[PDB]
């Protein structure tokens, strides 16, 4: 604790998702965190991945293979010294803020290219010790999203579909994979279409959760125990775990529905 990293992706300063990112650098600061910044628009950060990510000889240049590349020269310590500096803040942060506007049902492109680059193998994860085994594993994570559509339009009834199946894919690949214990999202609906008054609420809010964050309970994710993690056997569910299951009426979380149904807001609600 005492060490967050705020990581914003927007570049406009005078944007609600600045305002966010500055809202939760004072709330924090006032209970006497250590708040570092990330803000790659303003770093004018390179999102693209290639050799020159590498500074030094590689191994392989006729074959280039960056994954291979990339852990070498972690190793080795030759990593472009740009990527090296975003890696020293993670290290010291206990906690890792998110801030960003959803596009296209995702990440923003240069936010993208900061996990490619950044999260190197060896560094931010190993195929020995995955998810809840992950290197940040002591490290907790929080996505804080703003939208354009409507939160009707993200529900199971919504013309866009559960927001669960798109946060997925990033609170669990991305960051759980790595180790990160994923708290529940800030989620803010048609910031566009709010009014002022309300926008103002939204920001106290936010202030006021970041006042006992690391109190908070994580998301549930399927646990690495309930997996024959090996090749022989495919990294796949022991079992004894499969039997045991297939009593239930819901399936583990959102990736592990295994057919039946998702528990209701498994990517956006803690507990089980
Ligand atoms: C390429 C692209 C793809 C997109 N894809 C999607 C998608 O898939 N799904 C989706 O839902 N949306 C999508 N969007 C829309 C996007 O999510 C919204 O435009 C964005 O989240 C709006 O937030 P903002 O941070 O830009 O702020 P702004 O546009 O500034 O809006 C925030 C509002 O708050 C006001 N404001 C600013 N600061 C403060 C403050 N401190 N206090 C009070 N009021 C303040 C601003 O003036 C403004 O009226 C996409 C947009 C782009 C460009």
């Amino acid at each position: 604790v005492r060490r967050a990293l705020i990581v914003l992706a927007h570049s406009e300063r005078t944007s609600f998702n600045y305002a966010m990112k500055e809202a939760a650098a004072a709330a924090l600061k006032k209970k006497g965190w250590e708040v570092v910044e990330s803000d790659l628009y303003a770093m004018n950060f390179n999102p693209i991945i290639s050799r020159k990510d590498i500074t030094g000889k590689l191994k392989d240049p006729a074959n280039f293979q960056y994954p291979a590349e990339s852990v070498l020269a972690y190793k080795e310590g030759h990593l472009s010294p740009d990527i090296v500096a975003e890696q020293k803040k993670l290290e010291a942060a206990d906690l890792v803020i998110f801030q960003f506007p959803l596009q296209w049902f995702g990440v923003p492109a240069i936010l993208k290219g900061w996990f490619e680059r950044v999260f190197i193998g060896e560094f931010a994860y190993t195929y020995a010790a995955m998810y809840d085994k992950g290197p940040f594993r002591s490290k907790k994570a929080v996505l804080s999203i703003t939208t354009g559509g409507s939160g009707s339009m993200y529900s199971l009834q919504g013309i866009h579909g559960d927001m669960n199946v798109i946060l997925w894919p990033i609170q669990s690949g991305i960051l759980h994979f790595c180790g990160f214990q994923v708290l529940e999202p800030q989620l803010t609906y048609s910031i566009g279409h709010t009014p002022a008054d309300a926008r103002i609420q939204i920001l106290e809010g936010w202030k006021k959760r970041l006042e006992n964050i690391w109190d908070e309970t994580p998301l549930y994710f399927a646990p690495s125990s309930l997996f024959d993690l090996n090749f022989q056997a495919g990294f796949l569910m022991k079992k004894e775990v499969q039997d045991e299951e297939k009593n239930k009426k819901f399936g583990l979380s959102v990736g592990h529905h295994l057919g039946k149904s998702i528990p209701t807001d498994n990517q956006i609600k803690a507990r089980k």
